[PDB]
């Protein structure tokens, strides 16, 4: 199965509680990860409750990044705000 959410949703996870982030469509909960993220917890919160599809990319991580980050999936963006 696969759990939608929309973007009204993500929204609301941006502060000291929850961080979520849109990376592909894909819904990541960062929350537990912001301090141990080698790129730094502020480019993570400055993201948090939109997509960041871009900027991640902009960056050009790692294979080994790519493969952590599948780790903190809780779902994808509703096909209708796509
Ligand atoms: C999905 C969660 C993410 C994971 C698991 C992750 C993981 C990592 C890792 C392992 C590195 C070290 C270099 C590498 O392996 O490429 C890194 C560096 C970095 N990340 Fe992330 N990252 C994530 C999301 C993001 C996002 C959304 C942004 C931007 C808003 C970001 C910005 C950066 C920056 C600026 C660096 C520093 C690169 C440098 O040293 O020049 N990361 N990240």
């Amino acid at each position: 199965a696969v759990k939608y959410y929309t973007l009204e949703e993500i929204q609301k996870h941006n502060n000291s509680k929850s961080t979520w982030l849109i990376l592909h469509y894909k819904v990541y909960d960062l929350t537990k990860y912001l301090e141990e993220h080698p790129g730094g917890e502020e480019v993570l919160r400055e993201q948090a409750g939109g997509d960041a599809t871009e900027n991640f990319e902009d960056v050009g991580h790692s294979t080994d990044a790519r493969e952590l980050s599948k780790t903190f999936i809780i779902g994808e963006l509703h096909p209708d705000d796509r």
